[PDB]
DNA sequence: AAA
């Protein structure tokens, strides 16, 4: 297993700026760590007990001062995720998805969802927050019977933290959120929909809080979908082609339709090919996306040596040595207030 | 949970 590179994009500023960096990791949930998904990787190497310790250690050693995760489980959460990061000098916020889901005391503590962590010496929470897509849907439909039938019926969710900046490192407030949206390919519109979404009550959440926004995201879409132009363009016309001409007015609910933000990803101009990488799907689905007026990224982690996976034969992930099915996105950025 |  050889380093990954860090790849510099500008360094480091002269004018007042806090600089930190931000991880984006997908664990891949016990849950969801089958041999039917994932027949090429043995079994004692997919067990939870000894994945958790890959796992574990990445995040460890990346050390970033914000860490996105998805596929939380609700219990690995509170009895190894939080504890060894609190460890670390971090307090996190996490939340399952189905909540509102009747189930047993069995399946609510394997029920996966996302959750945001954060050095406290650098950083004091000031809100949390939660955003399940399936009520926003339910809330927004009116008319629309996409919208219940396609849309509500998604357990998807994020999560977001407002976060006071300690002065030293320069109230100086951050907003950061992190989400996990649908993902079947044959529900582009779900994607762009559930993105909207996130984007909107994100706003409001800003509102009753112009201010920094950090945008962790398994987005589930590619670099070319309705979603990341969305996101990177400030906006997307209704009758893009992923809401599969199936909407219309309830659509601006959230909002050619528009976001204020001006967001930029980590990693734009393919510095990863792929952040998921099994035998049947690699490419880059998994994002870190900040706010262009109020921050630079300063550099990256680049991808695993393409040329070590192809001389050990690894066509996907999970692996002996590759603990999730995604690789940790993890970028160092700058924010001047 | 690119079941
Ligand atoms: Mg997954
Ligand atoms: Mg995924």
């Amino acid at each position: 297993l050889p380093p990954r590179p860090w790849i510099t994009l500008k360094e480091r500023d002269i004018l007042p700026s806090a600089s930190f960096t931000v991880m984006c990791y997908n664990v891949l949930c016990d849950k969801y760590a089958t041999r039917q998904l994932y027949g090429y990787c043995p079994s004692w190497a997919l067990n939870w007990e000894y994945r958790k310790k890959g796992i574990m250690e990445e995040i460890v050693n990346c050390d970033a001062d914000i860490i996105s995760l998805q596929e939380v489980e609700t219990e690995q959460y509170f009895t190894l995720f939080l504890p060894a990061l609190k460890e670390r000098g971090y307090d996190g916020f996490f939340s399952p998805k189905s909540r509102a889901k009747i189930m047993s005391e069995q399946e609510r503590k394997h029920v996966d969802g996302c959750a945001i962590f954060f050095k406290t010496e650098k950083f004091t929470l000031v809100q949390k927050h939660t955003v399940e897509f399936n009520q926003v849907a339910m809330a927004n439909s009116d008319g629309s019977e996409a919208m219940l039938n396609r849309v509500m019926t998604k357990d998807n969710i994020g999560v977001a933290v407002v976060l006071e900046v300690h002065k030293e490192l320069f109230k100086q407030l951050l907003i950061v959120a992190n989400a996990h949206m649908h993902w079947d390919p044959e529900y582009s519109d779900v994607k762009l929909i559930q993105t909207m979404m996130f984007v909107s009550e994100v706003k409001n959440i800003l509102e009753k809080a112009s201010i920094p926004l950090v945008l962790c995201a398994d987005l589930n879409s590619l670099p070319d979908s309705g979603v990341v132009e969305y996101l990177s363009n400030g906006g997307v016309a209704d009758n893009h082609k992923d809401f599969k001409e199936l909407y219309n007015e309830c659509l601006m609910n959230f909002s050619r339709i528009t976001h204020g933000f001006q967001l930029k990803s980590a990693y734009e101009n393919n510095l990863m090919p792929y952040t998921n990488y099994t035998f049947d799907f690699k490419g880059v689905i998994d994002y870190i996306f900040y706010s262009k007026t109020h921050m630079n990224v300063l550099g990256v982690l680049g991808p695993l040596d393409p040329q070590w996976l192809v001389e050990n034969n690894i066509t996907g992930c999970p692996h002996p040595h590759i603990p999730s099915d995604h690789f940790s996105l993890l970028t160092q950025l700058e924010l001047h207030p």
